[PDB]
């Protein structure tokens, strides 16, 4: 079965591409890491750095997440990530995405002994 831990890695890391992400990435993406199995997941953000990178996000600048909890942490540099946001036209099964590519802070969650990502939270 799926730990949190890799589920976050295969909803959220994509260390192979820099940034390039075509106009196709989150179409191909979405479909491709099964975010468009049951539904349309609505919005979804890949993060283009390495995964080691990202679980040091874990040891860096706590702040609340978004739900109150205060288990989540903000990159201390910008990083390379991508979101994906469902068009307005989109119809499952076929889930349609508009790929924007940003450099920015991530917010993440992290639980567990490794203490390590398991939600992404948000970008600032
Ligand atoms: O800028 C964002 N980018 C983004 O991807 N999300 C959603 C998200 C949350 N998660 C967490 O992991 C999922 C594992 O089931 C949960 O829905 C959520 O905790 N995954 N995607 C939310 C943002 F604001």
């Amino acid at each position: 079965k799926e730990t949190a831990a890799a589920k976050f890695e295969r909803q959220h890391m994509d260390s192979s591409t820099s940034a390039a992400s075509s106009s196709n990435y989150c179409n191909q993406m979405m479909k491709s890491r099964n975010l468009t199995k049951d539904r349309c997941k609505p919005v979804n953000t890949f993060v283009h750095e390495s995964l080691a990178d990202v679980q040091a996000v874990c040891s860096q600048k706590n702040v609340a997440c978004k739900n109150g909890q205060t288990n989540c942490y903000q990159s201390y540099s910008t990083m390379s990530i991508t979101d994906c946001r469902e068009t307005g036209s989109s119809k499952y099964p076929n889930c349609a995405y508009k790929t924007t590519q940003a450099n920015k802070h991530i917010i993440v969650a992290c639980e567990g002994n490794p203490y390590v990502p398991v939600h992404f939270d948000a970008s600032v």
